[PDB]
């Protein structure tokens, strides 16, 4: 697409009731975007079951949850989980005996790492092993899934997997200097990504955050014709990013985090959705906004993104419960410093050149810059200078909205789905947290 394809309006249809089944693609968190959508489909009464992705034991092979392990998994869902292995990506898959991609990253050093090739025919053993591990794991639970969900039955899959960093010691001081390094510890992305590492990394990528979703209706397409010919409907979704909509001169403007590494990946996910879709098979990709979960923690910086949202909550028909949450964020800042002081820096680093720059939705993900690192991080820790206390944040209250807003908006929306690419922007956002409250006053 050549811009955001918005959903501007709060759906309100449910098509899901007992009997039907939620399956979650993806492992649960605390503080994961699944957890808006996951207690929606529990409140509608819908059968929870999901996957794991294992364990490695020190042999670094994988393994099924143990007795304890699943109970314990099982407690935290709240429902069944499938007990089979479905870890993505290939970073520890190889023929017996031989190198993974990981071990062929193992004598890589700082000094040689940008420089540093790779025998690319063995990685593509390596990533033909994994990935029918991968297909082979999905069969597996789709076979036991299927026994699962009834004729008749409406079946809600839902993807949520992203991610594919290698385990390797030299990765993650590159990494700092990436997204955290400013004057001399500056690291552009481009270098990562030029590198033999890079594009290792951004294959990974692709296999984890994208194809999986393929995965996951290739794999369950025997259960979708079963059920879409015994009077059932079938929905899949998947989180994406791709930049979102925030409130910049009172008017909602897309930005995005830069540098967003996983960005190709996002967009091919969305390609994969979009050709489902014109296969007649439902499947959304929601662009969800920034926030901070343990995927986007290490990204100092996206959650500068993520402060309008105070001002979309009043904008949007807000009323006692939005200054509630105002008076909410208010009091987790330090004596002496104000809210209006923090979203005015945050309004003045919209408004700065530097900032419009990287507002180019054609370009994405673009490259950081020495000047965009010096703006984004300096900016990001002057806010969280401005707390009380660094584990008590601003943000860890709006993220839990977005959470909570973006939970009925894809379970509703998934009833009668515009399309196969959706942004839920801060407006969008807004609306349903509003609406959601428009009982509690005072
Ligand atoms: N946090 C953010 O700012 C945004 C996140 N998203 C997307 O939300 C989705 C959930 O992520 P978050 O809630 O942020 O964090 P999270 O860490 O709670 O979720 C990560 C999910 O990816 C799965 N995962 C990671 N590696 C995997 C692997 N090798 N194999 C199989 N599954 C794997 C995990 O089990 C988990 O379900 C992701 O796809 C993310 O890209 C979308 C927009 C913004």
């Amino acid at each position: 697409m050549k811009s955001p394809i918005p959903l501007r309006d709060v759906p309100q249809s449910n098509i899901f009731r007992k009997g039907d089944v939620f399956v979650l693609f993806g492992e649960l968190f605390g503080r994961g975007y699944a957890n808006g959508l996951i207690n929606e489909a529990r409140d509608a009464g819908m059968t929870i079951v999901g996957i794991t992705v294992g364990r490695r034991d020190e042999n670094n092979a994988l393994r099924a949850l143990t007795a304890e392990e699943l109970a314990t998994a099982e407690a935290n869902l709240g429902g069944r989980i499938i007990n089979v292995p479905l870890m993505a990506g290939f970073d520890l898959d190889a023929p017996a005996g031989e190198p993974t991609p990981t071990d062929l990253l193992a004598d890589m050093t700082l000094k040689s790492w940008q420089d540093d090739k790779l025998d690319w025919a063995h990685i593509e053993k390596c990533r033909a092993v994994g990935v029918q591990r991968f297909k082979d794991g999905v069969a597996k639970v789709m076979a036991e899934l299927d026994g699962m969900i009834p004729d008749g039955a409406n079946a809600f899959f839902a993807h949520t997997m992203a991610g594919g960093i290698p385990k390797v010691k030299v990765f993650l001081a590159i990494a700092n200097r990436i997204y955290k390094g400013r004057g001399e510890r500056f690291l552009s992305s481009s270098a990562l990504l030029n590198s033999d590492l890079g594009k290792l990394i951004l294959m990974n990528f692709d296999e984890v955050t994208a194809n999986t979703f393929l995965h996951l209706i290739e794999g369950s397409a025997a259960i979708r014709a079963r059920l879409e010919k015994s009077g059932g409907q079938v929905r899949y979704s998947a989180y994406g990013y791709h930049g979102t909509e925030i409130l910049i001169d009172d008017k909602y403007q897309w930005q995005t985090y830069t540098s967003y590494t996983q960005g190709k990946a996002k967009m091919r996910l969305e390609r994969i959705a979009e050709d489902a879709w014109k296969q007649g098979i439902k499947a959304t990709v929601y662009n969800c906004p920034e926030i901070r979960t343990n995927s986007s923690d290490i990204f100092v910086g996206v959650e500068l993104s993520l402060f309008p949202l105070l001002k979309a909550l009043k904008k949007e028909n807000g009323g006692a419960w939005a200054e509630a949450q105002w008076q909410a964020c208010r009091e987790v800042l330090s004596e002496g410093h104000t809210l209006e002081s923090l979203l005015q820096k945050i309004d003045d680093y919209n408004a700065s050149d530097v900032m419009k720059g990287f507002r180019n939705f054609e370009a994405w993900p673009m490259p950081n810059t020495a000047e965009l690192a010096d703006i984004m991080i300096g900016t990001s820790d002057e806010i969280t200078k401005m707390h009380k206390s660094r584990d008590a944040l601003v943000t860890d209250v709006l993220s839990a909205l977005v959470l909570e807003g973006t939970g009925p908006l894809m379970f509703h929306e998934s009833s009668n789905p515009a399309g196969p690419v959706l942004w839920l922007s801060h407006d969008v956002i807004a609306k349903q947290l509003n609406l959601m409250h428009r009982l509690e006053h005072h």
